[PDB]
């Protein structure tokens, strides 16, 4: 199984709404400082799930109107990306919030902040992995 291009975007026609899953998988490049999985709106990130291998943490947030919003990086267990190491992420939109595994083991969920699901249409990757997969 090759590599997708970096950085990777596509439309999710039809947008999220509840029960919508979103699936991705990879590995971490040997000296990856940063990637990210962003669910966009227009020129919206919704969603930006942001694992730093610089700082040990998993940063989510929300840009709206090109402005960030409050980062969240609680965790209820030690970060679980690691450089050189294959993985898989999943993304379950819930009508509150999203819900997101690692490794096949719910991490954290991230309640909505842009709320008109059906407008968020558009994934876009980057950073530093090989990306192998995606499920929209
Ligand atoms: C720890 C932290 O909040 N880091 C963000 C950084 O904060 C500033 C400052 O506001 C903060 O008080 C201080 C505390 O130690 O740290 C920094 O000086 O601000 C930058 C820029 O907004 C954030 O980086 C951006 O984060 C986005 C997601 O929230 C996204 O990933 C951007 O790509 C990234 O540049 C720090 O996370
Ligand atoms: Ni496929």
């Amino acid at each position: 199984h090759p590599a997708y291009p970096m950085p990777f975007i596509t439309t999710i026609l039809g947008g999220l709404y509840p029960s919508k899953s979103i699936l991705l998988s990879g590995t971490v490049l040997p000296s990856a400082q940063r990637f990210h999985i962003n669910l966009c709106s227009g020129n919206h990130i919704a969603f930006h799930l942001n694992p730093r291998f610089d700082e040990n943490a998993v940063v989510r947030n929300t840009q709206i109107d090109n402005s960030w919003g409050s980062e969240e990086r609680s965790l209820p267990r030690k970060m679980p990306f690691v450089r050189g190491q294959s993985f898989s992420v999943w993304i379950l939109c819930e009508a509150h919030c999203l819900k997101v595994a690692v490794d096949g083991q719910h991490l954290f969920e991230y309640y909505h902040r842009l709320r008109n699901l059906p407008t968020i249409n558009r994934l876009e990757v980057g950073g530093d992995i090989q990306l192998t997969h995606v499920q929209t």
